[PDB]
């Protein structure tokens, strides 16, 4: 099945659906992200990983790695934090900037797979702005749709470089 | 048309097949084309819209995020778009809720929602923006919806449409 959620004006249901997806995950949580600076969502990851048994693997677009490391450093994330967490860098195809410098195309895909049961996917980025001021769309997917997301994750994973945490999913 | 069909969903991943789907969706629209967009600077996509609008009977309404009207306008001016181009095209401005920047200045939240409704038959939604970069270097996702699901996009459009300001072109439905 497939469901689509639109942001309500009064309250941010989009954020809540993401946080609920993470806080309710039992065993496995794989995430494809472009930007990750929102401390709170990472706290929901830490909780699932260290307070529950959840194995977390975050494929982050190479562009956001820097500000993500700054987030971690700010709240003093440790290797011990990441006993069950794996953050890997991933990047799009190589191209020439106008300066002649070679850059990596941005991974704009964003989705969350919980317990290999259902998938969340939409425009919501793990930033404070997305979860407070921006109007996003969000889609939920179950059944056969989850597989095409799985193969996407595996595909991207193979091309991914390790950044921090578990170096062996 | 969607109102008669059962609900369905399909997801597309990058192989540029995503752009093709987007363009193919526009070039195969027959009567009506509703679009919600955040950034519109790709002349080629706007040219596909001109074709559908003026060479076919297609009425095109585009809800563009206020934060992108500027560069959309520069695009039009660059290729010298006139009022005559837009006899059947309606570009309107829509903006998110109001909030305070750190500078104290009030700004409108961005509508990061991006979708296209073609002939009230099927919806394309995803990360693909109408910019050159998206169509050439970025990796996007694109989902297609048909049937009863489309209604939630229709209602979402109408909600946003009621909020929109006229910017350019035909000021009507």
């Amino acid at each position: 099945s497939a469901t689509v959620y639109f942001q309500t004006v009064k309250h941010n249901n989009i954020r809540d659906l993401v946080r609920r997806c993470i806080t309710r995950t039992s065993q496995v949580l794989v995430i494809l992200m472009d930007v990750f600076t929102d401390v709170e969502i990472f706290c929901d990851i830490l909780e699932a990983a260290n307070k529950r048994g959840v194995f977390v693997c975050v494929l982050l677009d190479q562009g956001g790695v820097k500000l993500f490391q700054e987030m971690c450093d700010k709240v003093q994330i440790s290797d011990s934090h990441l006993k069950n967490i794996s953050i890997r860098s991933v990047e799009g195809e190589i191209y020439c900037a106008k300066s002649g410098r070679k850059f990596a195309g941005q991974i704009r895909e964003k989705f969350i797979i919980s317990d290999w049961r259902f998938v969340l996917s939409g425009s919501y980025s793990f930033t404070w702005l997305c979860g407070h001021v921006h109007r996003n769309i969000l889609s939920k997917f179950t059944g056969q749709a989850v597989e095409l997301f799985d193969e996407e994750f595996r595909h991207l994973y193979a091309s991914s470089k390790p950044v921090m945490g578990l170096k062996s999913p």
